[PDB]
Order: structure tokens, then sequence, then C-alpha cells
């Protein structure tokens, strides 16, 4: 799947952890901005900044779990 | 200060935390990214990617001093 695909699966997964909204607000709009760069100005640098916040959010669905077990 | 300037401030402020580098690794490479479309593309749209990048770090560092304490 596209790295467009790979960012918006992962933000959504991310979403379902009720991370805090100081954390949640930031990754939204960066997501969001990388979804207009996908849109507007397409290029294998918007690809990687993708995969990259599809690797944020994926880390951060790691984090919570791991809390969660802790707990 | 520029979104440029502002976002590898915030990231700086972020390692000293020692976030996890399951956090830390994906946000550096997201501002890699950033920074190479300020340089080569840049735009309205890169510079609020940058301010949104920013205030990520800085979200991960108000958390990060919560869990410090």
């Amino acid at each position: 799947p596209a790295p467009l695909s790979t960012m918006q699966t992962a933000l959504m997964r991310l979403r379902t952890y009720h991370p805090s909204p100081i954390i949640l607000k930031p990754v939204e709009q960066a997501v969001n901005h990388a979804i207009t760069l996908v849109n507007t100005s397409p290029s294998s640098v918007v690809d990687a900044l993708c995969r990259s916040l599809a690797e944020l959010c994926l880390g951060l669905v790691q984090e919570a779990i791991d809390a969660s077990i802790l707990s």
C-alpha cells in the first residue's frame, strides 16, 4: 500500500488508544499537512515523510500497549 | 524565529528527556524530511508542517515532564 495509506491506517489505530490531546493534536495536524503535500506536491521526500509519520504513530501505539501491560 | 528554527529547537529540547527510541527515531526522520522540504520545496504548507512537528516535540516534552516526576 501507498505511504499515504500506511500513515492513515497508523493514525486511525493511534486514535483508538486515547492518547493525550497534547500529542494527538500535533500528530493529526502533521499527518494532515502530509496529506496536503501528497496531493499538491508529491515526491519521494513526501513519501518518506508519510512513512515516518506512520512509524511515529505506530511507536506511540506500542508505548501505549506497553503502558497498559505494566498497568 | 522561522518554523524551521522552532522545529529544530523543540526537537533538541525533546532529546534531553531521552524518550524511547521507538518514538524518537521516527520523530527525527519526520524532521529530516521536513528540513529537506524547506530547503528544496518551501511553501506555507511546509511551514505549517514544521510548526506541527515543533508542537509535537513540545507536547512530548510536556508528557516527559509528567512522566519523569
